[PDB]
């Protein structure tokens, strides 16, 4: 479990918003997730994880003002958009050992993945899980099909 | 402890390490500090942490053109060690105790927006928590007419 990173094992599938993000695209990411929350970076260009916001209060603030006149995120932030401090995460070189020990004792569900400030990824126990598994039972290798 | 935060007690006198930072400036850092290691950050204006290094191995590829700078230590062998856990300037004196005493740790660099802004280790954390129920006066300063 020392030699298996997060980084190995971690999710993805995840949607950073940016504070310059247009509001078309923060409307389209809002409407085809069902994440709890989405991380917030600083810039579309950087990555650069400062915040996170959660989709319950986007969406109030979206539906009370919907979205030539171009606006971005940070509009909605400025306007009054709540949002949460980052006050623990994961690195894409913490070791699976470090992760698990910290998911059990801080009783944790979920936590987002930083790389040089970056956010790439989350992890939740259902990931931990897999990874723990494919220590005794790793899956066989993964097979394409193409049109030959 | 939940409104005390680790911006209010963390310790701001850290030195950090760019990848850019010239090796006469990296001696400079080293010869004038005592710390076993330092946060390494990408570059002098971004200070967004990327990575620590030992004190030690620091001074093994010193006492072992473009101008050299850090980096190009690094790309000849200094060792540089992953980050896998910090602190966050937001996190609570709560939290903050909690992580210490269940990973028994005893220091930890602080992040704010990714960029390293201090460290935390039992000294500060004590004195935070002895802050709670005993908090010092204000001191008195003097202005300079
Ligand atoms: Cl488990
Ligand atoms: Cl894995
Ligand atoms: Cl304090």
């Amino acid at each position: 479990s020392h030699h298996v990173r997060v980084e190995h094992f971690m999710n993805h599938s995840i949607t950073t918003l940016a504070k310059d993000t247009p509001l078309e695209e923060v409307v389209k990411v809002v409407t085809s997730t069902d994440v709890t929350e989405y991380p917030l970076v600083e810039s579309t260009e950087s990555q650069i994880l400062v915040g996170i916001v959660q989709r319950a209060q986007l969406v109030q603030a979206l539906q009370a003002e919907p979205p030539g006149h171009q606006q971005c995120l940070q509009d909605i932030l400025a306007r009054g958009c709540p949002t949460e401090p980052v006050t623990l995460t994961l690195f894409s070189e913490t070791t699976l050992h470090q992760a698990q020990n910290l998911f059990k004792l801080l009783n944790l569900q979920s936590l987002f993945v930083t790389s040089r400030g970056r956010a790439v990824g989350c992890v939740s126990w259902v990931e931990m899980k897999k990874a723990i598994s494919n220590l005794t039972n790793p899956p066989a290798p993964k097979e394409f099909l193409e049109v030959l």
